[PDB]
């Protein structure tokens, strides 16, 4: 295991424009395209996106290409934000990855609001961290995907994508 296998697990492999759980155009491995109910909008962020007019249809190439950019976005970015660098260089690699996995699915917004689930982890107190992070929109909307994660962070194991 690791994180793009994780996140191929999580977010599935779909070629044309679908919805993602939130109701937004997405395609690929989970790659977000916009939040507008427009679907030309969408169609519009692909093409820039992949460089060609696609109307709403790419290849596994592509949707593995656009993946390994937001995979490494969401590194970059937790590595040049103040609040989760510590704890992110903190963690061993295991947990690295549960790190990557939930600002790739909500973002550096997404996550503001768990401050102290981000003490927690940074203190290695591992149960304690796993009970205030299921006390989340996050967990309630997703909670398989939430309880893998979670799982992942509670034992620094690969056990819940085995
Ligand atoms: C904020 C959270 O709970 O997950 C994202 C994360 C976790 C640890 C370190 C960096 C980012
Ligand atoms: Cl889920």
């Amino acid at each position: 295991m690791n994180i793009f296998e994780m996140l191929r697990i999580d977010e599935g492999l779909r070629l044309k424009i679908y919805k993602d759980t939130e109701g937004y155009y997405t395609i690929g491995i989970g790659h977000l395209l916009t939040k507008s109910p427009s679907l030309n909008a969408a169609k519009s962020e692909l093409d820039k996106a992949i460089g060609r007019n696609c109307n709403g249809v790419i290849t596994k190439d592509e949707a593995e290409k656009l993946f390994n950019q937001d995979v490494d976005a969401a590194v970059r970015g937790i590595l040049r934000n103040a609040k989760l660098k510590p704890v992110y260089d903190s963690l061993d690699a295991v947990r690295r990855c549960a790190a990557i996995n939930m600002v790739f699915q909500m973002g550096e917004t997404g996550v503001a609001g768990f401050t102290n689930s981000l003490r927690m982890l940074q203190q290695k107190r591992w149960d304690e961290a796993a009970v205030n992070l299921a006390k989340s929109r996050w967990y309630n909307q997703t909670p398989n995907r939430a309880k893998r994660v979670i799982t992942t962070f509670r034992t620094g194991t690969w056990d819940a994508y085995k």
